[PDB]
């Protein structure tokens, strides 16, 4: 409250490191559904189910621009992308199973950086 500070966190690093899980998630070979925003004038049902499409490029571009005001907010739009798959993708699919791979991928590489 005020006047009254919680001891602070070094996060003068976080741009860096969410930079680097980025380009390892980026660079993954299950990585390929998930690279670029998904098409929505050819692929039916995907515009008018899934509210907020999200895509790597499209969260390098926010990274790279000054649009993640902290490290969630990045988590946030890494873990939509995963939530978007499984909305629209079988568990039993190529792209399904990309999906919880990818998650699984993330998740560990999240809690060995920061936690
Ligand atoms: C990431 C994701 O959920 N998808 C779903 C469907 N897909 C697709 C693309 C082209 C096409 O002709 C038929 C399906 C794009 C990726």
């Amino acid at each position: 409250s005020m006047s009254v500070k919680k001891p602070k966190r070094d996060d003068s690093k976080d741009l860096a490191l969410c930079s680097m899980i980025l380009t390892e998630m980026e660079t993954h070979e299950d990585a390929w559904p998930f690279l670029l925003p998904v098409n929505l004038k050819l692929v039916p049902g995907y515009k008018k189910v899934i509210k907020k499409p999200m895509d790597f490029s499209t969260i390098r571009e926010k990274l790279s621009s000054g649009q993640y005001p902290n490290l969630e907010t990045f988590a946030l739009d890494v873990r939509l992308v995963f939530d978007n798959c499984e909305t629209f993708n079988e568990d039993d699919s190529d792209i399904g199973r990309a999906g919880h791979n990818m998650r699984k991928y993330f998740e560990k590489k999240w809690t060995d950086t920061f936690k």
